[PDB]
């Protein structure tokens, strides 16, 4: 490009290594556009970074370009603040799915990008699924049920985690047609039928040994950390976000595979693609040409793409992750790269951003799902009483 030399200002948030590799990214640019400066404005962890920022926008301070979280995109795209990315003709959107997109829409206008994305996959032990004749092919969650049973009796371990949360939950009440709220927030958006067949399914593999006890369960503090059974050598499988597949095989010798997670037949589809963080323009920016071609960069360019690495998560563009699956990426990351492409080819757009209380609902969903899994009171009875409290809680 031959334009006079302009300045942007980016702001983004985030940790030391966030910081680090959004400032190599940054170089990058300015190396390959030498007429566009980028002024930094980097704004600390997410909080502060977004406290700042909405006192800035409001006084006229916005900075060019703006990374933008599911959360406050609605906020801002309402006011006014965001340029509407629509058919822009700088961004190359060709290398980004539909449905990914979809989740910078607000009413009709396209106001953020998703820059990175994670997605639900089973991550198992391929040679003790291998003893079952199970070699990585989407399955029902009946069929699925049967391979771990197959794969129990073969091996005495558990198959898989009891993967019970809110999140999978979610997963499965979209399956059902439903979702975990209703669109506004205002109520739950599924049925206690819904989630007595979800809790039910689990407490058949429990009660058959095929997943752990509830007491063993209980002691799980993280995906991936020490008390997960699966870094334990005791269970052979997880239903997790697939970013964890680098930090678990990290942990053990034993080579690790993924699935996409099982289906519902006769149901929707229930996965989703969920976008780490976004691209934004401010909608008053004087050089959106140079924005989008910066925007775009970020995205799309292999530089960019190599020095911007896993941090945020799998790279939206198809491209990138061509070119870093060619070389810059090791075993398990090429492995979720091919796992998000084949996610990529089914999921279907992410449910719209919760209600202010979901931390606390999360949180009295999961003492519901470990009581119904000590025993302490019947899928039917813990559904009733969890959802009587939420909907009480969104109510008020």
């Amino acid at each position: 490009d031959s334009k006079p030399v302009v300045t942007l200002t980016f702001g983004f948030w985030g940790d030391a290594k966030e910081e680090a590799v959004t400032l190599a990214a940054v170089k990058a640019f300015e190396k390959a556009y030498p007429n566009i400066h980028i002024q930094t404005e980097f704004g600390g962890p997410f909080n502060q970074y977004f406290t700042k920022l909405s006192t800035e926008v409001a006084g006229g301070n916005a900075p060019d370009i703006m990374q933008m979280d599911y959360e406050y995109i609605d906020a801002y795209a309402k006011e006014g603040q965001l340029l509407n990315l629509k058919g822009a003709k700088g961004i190359n959107i060709s290398t980004i799915s539909p449905s990914v997109l979809k989740s910078g829409y607000i009413d009709g206008g396209l106001y953020g990008i998703p820059n990175a994305l994670n997605n639900y996959a089973v991550i198992y032990d391929e040679a003790a699924f291998a003893k079952a004749g199970y070699h990585g092919q989407r399955v029902s969650w009946q069929q699925w049920a049967d391979i771990l049973e197959k794969v129990h009796k073969a091996t005495g371990k558990w198959a898989e985690n009891d993967d019970e949360s809110w999140q999978t939950f979610g997963y499965w009440a979209r399956q059902h047609g439903q979702h975990l709220y209703n669109a506004s927030g205002t109520k739950l958006g599924f049925t206690e039928s819904t989630l007595v067949s979800y809790l039910n399914y689990w407490a058949n593999l429990r009660k058959e040994g095929v997943v752990p006890p509830g007491t063993v369960t209980s002691l799980i503090k993280q995906t991936a950390d020490p008390t997960d059974p699966m870094v334990q050598g005791k269970s052979d499988a997880e239903l997790t976000w697939v970013n964890y597949v680098v930090s678990l095989q990290s942990e053990m010798t034993r080579s690790l595979a993924l699935a996409l997670p099982p289906t519902q037949p006769g149901g929707e589809e229930g996965l989703y693609i969920k976008p780490s963080q976004f691209w934004s323009i401010y909608s008053k920016t004087k050089y959106p040409q140079q924005a989008e071609l910066f925007v775009n960069f970020l995205l799309n360019n292999v530089q960019a793409g190599k020095a911007l690495g896993l941090v945020r998560g799998i790279p939206v563009s198809s491209s990138v992750r061509t070119q870093l699956m060619a070389s810059g990426t090791s075993a398990p990351e090429k492995a979720e790269f091919q796992l998000v492409n084949e996610a990529l080819k089914v999921a279907t757009p992410i449910d719209p951003p919760p209600p202010q209380h979901d931390k606390e609902i999360d949180q009295d969903f999961a003492n519901m799902v470990q009581a119904v899994q000590y025993g302490k009171e019947t899928p039917q009875q813990g559904a009733e009483q969890f959802m009587q409290e939420a909907n009480d809680l969104l109510q008020n």
